[PDB]
């Protein structure tokens, strides 16, 4: 594989394109709370919504400030387009900087995200321009590649995986539309089918603390390398992604655990999730759905490369973080069929979902990459080995 064309840095435009009649670029600056509140104010009746218009993302202000201003961020990727008029910001495309792995080559990348358009605003090929102008301010700062994720089709993508879902609180779910009573059913039996224990089992399992954090960066580097296309963690990156700060981050948005030998006490495994809340758009019941949505992992395990032993303890780490989610008031986990998910998703009750995520990487050449499916879009433990990185 490889990069499709060379950028001469001497031909990248100082200036960016013209915008529609009216508005006007503007660089976002998110340590400004009242610029990460437009941003907010944008996203929140304005981003991605699921096929029936039932659903849209709810990111929070704090997963906001957490998933832009990572290691490395700079404002000249938060890019925004203003009214010129009343300075409404009506339009957003972001990146992040990260290096990555695509078989065995590491690539400085953008990761790009929060791409969205006001409603009233569509339809009027803005997209292609807001890209055009993201590309050159990271051209500008010698970055020539990305990686991205969508839950649209667009051309040539690197993988695709489905996204599995396990109810947590099930009469929520039902109550909001997300989650069906089949049938014969009733009630009380889909939330016997979703119980949980009410106390996790993996010895030595704890709250992930910044002492850990250099050896989950080396377990985690060591796990992603069995990936094809991974994310190339940094220690900046660990402690930013997977540590929570409690005392400067009012709405925890990560948490992160971790398995402490009983008898050695090297941490052998851990495992982290997400907070993103969905709103509910009409529902005189319910106006959220509060998601999990699982993160990284790893586990010392994976590298005997015996799969029914991976598969074993992934099955008991997994139902802990369920437990644990549940505990944290969570209605649904959600997961991917990437990593090793395959192995456990359906055994721990996970429902296969009608949502399915593409990756994509701009400038770039690489073979398919198997996502954790088989031909007929189900986990399949032969398809694994493919996609290592969870984009937000
Ligand atoms: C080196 C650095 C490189 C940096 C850049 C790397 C590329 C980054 C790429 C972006 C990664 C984003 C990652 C995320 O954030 S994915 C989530 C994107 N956001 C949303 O879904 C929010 C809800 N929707 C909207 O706000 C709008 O409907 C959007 C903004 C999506 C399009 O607005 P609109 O509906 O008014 O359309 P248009 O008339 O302006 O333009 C039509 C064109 O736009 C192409 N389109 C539609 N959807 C997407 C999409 N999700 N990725 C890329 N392209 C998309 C479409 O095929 C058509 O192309 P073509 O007909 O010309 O062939
Ligand atoms: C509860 C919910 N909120 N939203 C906005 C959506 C689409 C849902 N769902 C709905 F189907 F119930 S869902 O099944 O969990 C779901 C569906 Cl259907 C579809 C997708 C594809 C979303 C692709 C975006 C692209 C940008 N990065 C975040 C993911 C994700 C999810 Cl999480």
């Amino acid at each position: 594989g490889g990069p499709i064309k060379i950028i001469d840095p001497e031909k990248v435009s100082k200036e960016p394109d013209a915008l529609l009649e009216g508005f006007e670029w503007a660089t976002l600056d998110l340590t400004n709370e009242t610029e990460l509140q437009e941003l907010w104010d944008l996203l929140t009746y304005h981003y991605v919504e699921d096929d029936n218009a039932m659903f849209r993302f709810r990111y929070s202000q704090s997963f906001l400030h957490w998933a832009l201003m990572s290691p490395g961020w700079k404002k000249e990727w938060h890019v925004g387009v203003r009214a010129t008029k009343s300075r409404k910001l009506v339009a957003s495309i972001c990146g992040v900087p990260t290096e990555i792995n695509v078989r065995n080559q590491k690539l400085k990348v953008v990761e790009i995200n929060f791409l969205c358009i006001h409603k009233k605003l569509r339809s009027k090929r803005l997209t292609p321009v807001l890209i055009k102008e993201i590309t050159r301010r990271c051209y500008l700062n010698g970055i020539y590649q990305a990686i991205y994720t969508a839950g649209v089709v667009l051309p040539t993508p690197v993988s695709s995986c489905r996204y599995y879902h396990r109810p947590l609180d099930w009469l929520k779910l039902y109550e909001v539309g997300f989650s069906p009573l089949p049938a014969g059913s009733t009630k009380a039996r889909q939330i016997t089918k979703n119980h949980l224990p009410s106390t996790t089992s993996t010895p030595g399992l704890r709250p992930m603390e910044p002492k850990d954090i250099d050896t989950v960066h080396d377990l985690l580097q060591r796990y992603l390398s069995r990936f094809a296309l991974n994310q190339a963690f940094t220690r900046e990156e660990v402690d930013h992604w997977l540590v929570h700060k409690p005392e400067t981050v009012k709405e925890q948005v990560v948490w992160a655990y971790v398995v402490e030998d009983p008898e050695t006490h090297k941490i052998t495994d851990f495992f982290s999730f997400y907070n993103l809340e969905s709103t509910v758009i009409q529902n005189p019941k319910h106006d959220n759905v509060r998601a999990a949505y699982l993160y990284y992992y790893a586990t010392e395990t994976a590298f005997t490369n015996n799969m029914k032993a991976l598969k074993e303890r992934l099955l008991m780490l997994m139902n802990d973080a369920l437990i644990l989610a549940k505990k944290a008031h969570f209605d649904v986990f959600n997961a991917l069929t990437l990593h090793d998910n395959p192995l456990f998703l359906e055994q721990l009750k996970f429902g296969a979902g009608d949502g399915q995520l593409h990756f994509y990487l701009y400038n770039y050449r690489t073979a398919p990459v198997p996502g954790g499916v088989n031909e007929k879009n189900l986990p399949d433990e032969k398809r694994m080995g493919g996609v290592g990185i969870v984009m937000l």
